[PDB]
Parts: C-alpha cells; structure tokens; sequence
C-alpha cells in the first residue's frame, strides 16, 4: 500500500565555540524567533541541529571536554531540545558530548518527541581523529535505526489532505559515520549508506561537523611547528580577506524558511572547494556527501553487475560492521553450508545491488537531512556549513549532484549561521 508523506523539516546551522554554551543557546532562540516570523513559516515536524551543536567541536584532551559533557537526559543540550520540542510540538535532534554512568564518553545525538520525551540516543559509530583526543568511545551497537511516529503527516494517494499518521524508519549518522572506516576501509564499502539501504531506512538524519578542504589536515604539517605557523597564516589571510573574524561568522542569520529555491546541480572542480561566498554552499562537499550515498543513486552499470552475478560474493561476504569495530567486542559462508538463505541475507546490498535485484533502492524514496556546523576552530579547521535537505527518488551515472535520482531541495551557505525549512514530499509503502 502506497502512503504519501509530507514532512516539514527545519535544519539549524550554528557556529558554536568552546566555552560559549550560554551564548550559543541565546543565538539559537534568536534564530528560532526569526524563523517563526518568516513570511512563509510553517510549523516543523522535525528540527535537526549539528554535531556538538552547543559546545564546539575541537576538544584536545579529556580534561577540556569534561566540563561540557552530560548524561543523555540531563543538561543544556537536552533541556534545549525538550523546550524546543514542547514549543513546536516536534521531534528535535541535537548532537552533544555524552557521559554515561560508567564514566564513558561518547559523541552523541539525542532525540526528543513532541511530548518532550527522549525517545532515542545515538552514539557516533565511526570516530574521527578529534574524538581520539578526548577518549571518545565507538558506539557498541554500531549503526542503528529507530521508529519516529509522525502525526497527521500522511495520506493515501487518492486523498486530499495529510490527515493520517505514519511511523517512519529513521537512522542517525554523525559525520564520520559517512566515511570509509578510519579512512582505511575501501571507498566502495559505503558502510553507512549501505546499512540504510539494507535496512530500508526512510529518513536519514546527519548531524555533522564536516570540514571544508581549506582546513589544515596534513599530519606532517600539524606536527612541525614551522610548517604549522605558515599554514595558519594562510587561513588567517583567507578569513581576513573575507571580512571575517578568525572564528568565522556568528549572529548574522541566513534564513531560507519555506521557500522552494533548489540548489543548482554542479560538478566539483578546483574552485568549488574555495572558502569564499559565505551564503553559497560548498559544492565540493555537497557532491562528496551525495557520492557517499551511492547505493541510493541510479547507476547504469548495476544491470551488468547483476546479470554477471559479479557482486554475489561481496554481498554474501560482507559483515554487519568492520570486524575490528567496537560492535564485536555480537557474533561474526552460506554458499558452502546446509543452512537456508534468510530474508535478511536477501536484503543485503553491495554497491546498491542485492542478490535479488540490480538496484535494491529502485522505485523507493528516502529523505536525507544534513545539519552541518559552520565557522572555524584552532585557526586550522574550517567547517563547510552547507546544511541541506535531499530526496532520493529511486527513479531510473554521474556520481554527484548532476545525478537526477537525487533532488537538492535546498542548502544554506558554507559560512553563515542560519536555518532552512523545507516541506518534503515522498512516499513509503506499508
């Protein structure tokens, strides 16, 4: 049974700096006020914030992050999300640094329902270099899905209003979750997006603190004080030339509330990575994010992969998580056994192909919401901003925004705090 859904999605893009939690909260309430006063404001069903949205990101030691960590149901990030959810009768998702009862630290994202109740807490699964500075743990559950009950968001195709309720299968992926494991696994594993396709996820939510490539990431540079000073001067100049303070822009809000302006499809080139034009998205990163969701993208070659059974061993052989992942610290060849083939094996994909069809996602819909922070930290790290909303339409070979099986419903700029609201329409099957 086809069910039509209409979701009002609001993404908040912030430039949080370490030690400014109260100020960031104040700016958040200011943004939300401005949003409600927009000409084409409508109430959101879901509000998504970035990774470590109120605290800043680049913590260099456990001691430095400890004053900002909280249990999943206490503290500033949780209280903010509960107040937002109660004021807008929506789901609210925010990234925050978490401590549990056993003194373990995580990079997490809590989910609050419209009743102000915490319904989920997701922990980052693939860690980035920065997390290793302060003793962050990998999510022992690996990637996860969860149900979100949306009220009055759905209809049958012959009905004239969205008066039905729908429970969507959702997944949160926090920034590095989208990358090859440790940047060492093969690029074409696409672990997170494969997991979402494997599990028939419908709503993908990604709080991020994702870098623009102007950032200094070269390890020899970071650890040679001479090279680092020279590199930092380069970033200093690039910000000064833009009329920006070194930390980047704060408190000047770009609002795209309820318009329908789409993001132009563009290929990556030498210039699309430049940290210029703060109100325009970083298309180098937009294209890369889209690429990391390859299993959701139409690709002609899959018919040949399927016809030749080229990926059967890859599909059968792939494990739920990387073998060295926290996940297996759970229990790790159906071709050579008397055990039958289970449904779950027939749901498995590699490169978007399953044992049963060339492209498993074909004819389906999924919504991707990316909330990426903006600004700069340490004089070395420039976040890409460019928060956006995307629809994978499942319709039947560019590996970027030119691929028309993804729809770019709208993006914020790379360098300004702000908010984007889009009504997103798609279908699910029930």
């Amino acid at each position: 049974t086809k069910l039509l859904v209409s979701l009002k999605v609001l993404v908040i893009q912030l430039n949080p700096q370490i030690g400014q939690v109260d100020q960031t909260i104040k700016r958040t309430w200011s943004i939300l006020d401005k949003v409600t006063k927009s000409a084409t404001y409508v109430k959101p069903d879901i509000i998504l914030f970035p990774e470590f949205a109120l605290t800043g990101y680049s913590f260099h030691a456990r001691k430095d992050i400890l004053p900002y960590v909280t249990k999943k149901d206490e503290g500033p990030s949780f209280e903010l999300a509960k107040s937002i959810s109660e004021k807008f009768q929506c789901y609210t998702i925010i990234g925050y640094p978490e401590e549990d009862d056993e003194q373990k630290l995580y990079n997490s994202a809590l989910v609050v329902n419209p009743q102000g109740g915490q319904i989920f807490n997701y922990r980052k699964t693939f860690l980035y270099d920065t997390e290793m500075n302060w003793d962050c743990e990998e999510n022992p559950e690996g990637f996860q899905t969860f149900p979100m009950d949306f009220s009055k968001c759905a209809k049958l195709s012959n009905e004239d209003s969205y008066n039905r309720d729908v429970t969507l299968k959702a997944s949160i992926g926090i920034s590095m979750d989208l990358s090859p494991y440790k940047f060492m696994a093969p690029f074409n594993h696409f672990e997170f997006s494969s997991f979402c396709v494997d599990n028939n996820v419908e709503l993908i939510l990604c709080p991020m603190a994702w870098l623009n490539s102007t950032s200094i990431t070269d390890k020899q540079t970071l650890h040679n004080n001479s090279l680092l000073e020279a590199a930092k001067n380069k970033i200093a100049f690039a910000l000064k030339e833009q009329g920006l303070p070194l930390a980047g822009s704060q408190g000047i809000y770009q609002l795209k509330i309820g318009d329908s302006q789409r993001t132009p499809r563009v290929p990556s080139d030498d210039s699309t990575s430049e940290y210029k034009d703060m109100d325009e998205p970083d298309m180098s990163n937009v294209n890369y994010w889209i690429l990391r969701f390859f299993p959701f993208l139409y690709f002609k070659l899959r018919i040949n992969w399927f016809k030749n059974s080229s990926l059967i061993e890859s599909i059968l052989g792939k494990t739920r998580m990387p073998l060295d992942h926290e996940y297996y610290k759970k229990h790790k060849d159906l071709l050579d056994s008397e055990e039958v083939i289970k449904d779950t094996v027939l749901e498995k994909t590699f490169l978007g192909t399953s044992l049963g069809q060339p492209w498993k996602f074909q004819g389906k819909n999924a919504i991707l919401v990316l909330a990426n922070r903006c600004g700069t930290e340490d004089g070395t790290t420039i976040f890409a901003g460019s928060s956006g909303i995307y629809k994978f339409n499942g319709k039947k070979s560019s590996l970027d925004s030119l691929n028309e099986s993804v729809e770019l419903l709208g993006n914020l700029g790379k360098g300004l705090e702000g908010a984007i609201l889009r009504e997103v329409q798609f279908e699910v099957f029930r």
